[PDB]
């Protein structure tokens, strides 16, 4: 209900959406600014319209608050709640040793030629698809990698917002 | 020793530096990418830069990502280690009934006027201070306002920065 949401103080709109892209709160604080929304969609045009404002230094530290897949978090269980939904659901907290192994070192690969984490919608990915797009987009030139990635954060954000 | 930070993995640096902007993260992940710093003043500079970048709505995103002085996330005991030092320092740890009331009485029309939480660098203001400042800023129009917090928020940051050093 759009309405109840319009009339929310943004200490409560911050609580309820601060999370929607992953550690960063202060995106979804931002846009409280630009109610009334007329739906849940001008809510995620709002959120776009954001992250596209952004230097590209910007769009790389929201990939840098994103864990990885099946990385340090998931193992320790300190992810947030909508990370270890994620991750569950794309098949990271049943991965075999070898496959753990396996993407221990693929998230390194990455990480160590583009300087952020592999994102990926993940719920929208199973485990074998999360693996051929990791080592597809290791191909892939800097400034493409960066679009390609922050789509991948939009499509997290938009589910995110549609399961709350 | 700045050798020492300009050699941090990304994971390392946004956990060092991470809370320097309360709740903020996104923003020492994003000065990152322009390593090496020269120097502290350097980082400062990134940071000043990144944010005067923002729309005004990132800027006012930003306030609200401070709890307020005295509220509910400091009766609560669910500060940030850094909110809690500062507010603490600034006697917001030791206010009695009356006082835990009344900062919720101008938090709240300060709030209300501006649509982000009163933010002031705490470690350089004292109880009376902090008062004082609260009903003087009540009276600025919005654009001028969301520029002196953000001066605040900076402050703030500045000492949060040093207190790592
Ligand atoms: N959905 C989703 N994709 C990711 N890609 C990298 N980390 C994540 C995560 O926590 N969730
Ligand atoms: N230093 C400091 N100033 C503030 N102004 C409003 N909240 C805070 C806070 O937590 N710390």
């Amino acid at each position: 209900d759009i309405n109840v949401v319009n009339a929310l103080a943004y200490e409560d709109f911050v609580k309820l959406f601060g999370n929607v892209v992953e550690k960063c709160p202060l995106i979804s604080a931002a846009i409280w600014s630009y109610r009334p929304f007329k739906d849940l969609a001008d809510i995620e045009a709002r959120i776009s319209e954001f992250i596209h404002s952004l230097p590209d230094s910007g769009k790389e530290g929201i990939l840098r608050c994103h864990p990885d897949l099946a990385g340090r978090d998931l193992q320790s269980g300190t992810l947030t709640p909508e990370s270890q939904e994620e991750q569950s659901q794309a098949g990271m907290t049943t991965l075999d040793s070898a496959e753990i192994v396996h993407m221990y070192r693929l998230n390194s690969e990455y990480k160590e030629r583009f300087g952020f984490p592999f994102v990926i919608c993940a719920r929208l990915n199973n485990k074998a698809d999360i693996v051929r797009q990791l080592s597809e987009r290791l191909k892939n030139r800097r400034t493409a990698e960066l679009e390609c990635a922050i789509e991948e954060v939009k499509k997290i954000c938009s589910l995110r917002l549609h399961s709350i």
